[PDB]
């Protein structure tokens, strides 16, 4: 393999892991519905269902997300085409992608299986996720959001605990980002949308910062921090002060970090550059946290 990795400043462990995923990916060609065998259901959301599958020609275990869309063939083919950009989205903070295709009213998004599942699944087991672990989560989310914005000019548009994937090797990765404009166009009791997004305001990385901040407070406290009825919830986000991390249990740097993510005004709200040099991030990056060890003990893995 003739790797074109230099654009990413990677540690040797990150370089080895990314190279091992890309090498495994070389076993995979054209994806067909007939070449998959359903192992189990990993989970489901509003738009689709994701299954742990076996890709029979390669032997690879994958996570197959199926999104039901029986629409005009010309527009589903535009979607499938827009999804091919995912082949170029190589980052330690972005879930690996094997391929995307359409079959029998379903668009399939085949990706790297993350054996730790999502952070909302681990939150159920953990109760509360430790501040120090959330420091590593914060770094991975900022770096992933930065990679997407800087390298592919894409915004996530759907940052939430269920869209942050973890594994037994201690990797933290984003998934379900807005790579396809046509998929967004063609496509509850909890909302992670920024107050300005809920009012109609054009999307921005600032909205992703809000979603990240809210997700952090939820994971830190063990529950959705607003609270409930639909309008009641959205009226609270738009017209009431943002939620705050409780005092006496969390560091001042972590409280200040989430406060800067949750500023109602998107202009005063912190950007990715400012968040990357925030005391919380600087502290968290210097800490030796055995995230892989903590994850394997709280959810019972390797
Ligand atoms: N690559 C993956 N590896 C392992 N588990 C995964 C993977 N992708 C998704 N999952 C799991 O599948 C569950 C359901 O996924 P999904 O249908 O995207 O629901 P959602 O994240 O709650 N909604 P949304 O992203 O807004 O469409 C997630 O909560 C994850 O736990
Ligand atoms: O559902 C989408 C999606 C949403 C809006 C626009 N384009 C795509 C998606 C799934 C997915 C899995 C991995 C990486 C990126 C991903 N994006
Ligand atoms: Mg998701």
């Amino acid at each position: 393999l003739y790797f074109q990795l230099e654009e990413l400043e990677l540690d040797e462990q990150q370089r080895k892991r990314l190279e091992a995923f890309l090498t495994q990916k070389q076993k995979v060609g054209e994806l067909k519905d007939d070449d998959f065998e359903k192992i189990s259901e990993l989970g489901a959301g509003n738009g689709g269902v994701v299954f742990k599958v076996s890709h029979k020609p390669s032997g690879l275990v994958m996570a197959r997300k199926l999104i039901h869309l029986e629409i005009k063939p010309a527009i589903r083919n535009q979607i499938i085409r827009e999804l091919q950009v995912l082949h170029e989205c190589n980052s330690p903070y972005i879930v690996g992608f094997y391929g995307a295709f359409y079959s029998d009213g379903e668009i399939s998004i085949c990706m790297e299986h993350m054996d730790g599942g999502s952070l909302d699944q681990v939150l159920k087991k953990a109760g509360r996720i430790p501040e120090q672990i959330l420091g590593k989560v914060s770094i991975a989310v900022i770096k992933g959001l930065t990679y997407l914005r800087e390298k592919h000019k894409i915004m996530h548009r759907d940052v939430k605990p269920s869209n942050i994937l973890v594994n037994s090797r201690g990797e933290i990765k984003l998934c379900d980002f807005g790579v396809s404009g046509q998929l967004i166009d063609s496509m509850g009791t909890r909302s992670y949308m920024s107050p300005e997004r809920l009012q109609g305001t054009h999307y921005s990385v600032q909205s992703d910062i809000w979603s990240m901040g809210l997700s952090l407070v939820e994971m830190a406290v063990g529950r959705y921090p607003i609270g409930m009825a639909i309008f009641e919830l959205l009226d609270y986000i738009v017209n009431e002060p943002p939620p705050k991390l409780p005092s006496g249990v969390f560091s001042l740097e972590f409280q200040d970090f989430v406060n800067k993510c949750l500023i109602k005004n998107p202009a005063e709200r912190a950007d990715l550059k400012q968040l990357m040099v925030h005391a919380f991030i600087k502290r968290s990056d210097a800490e030796e946290v055995d995230f892989a060890g903590w994850l394997c003990s709280t959810i019972g893995l390797n």
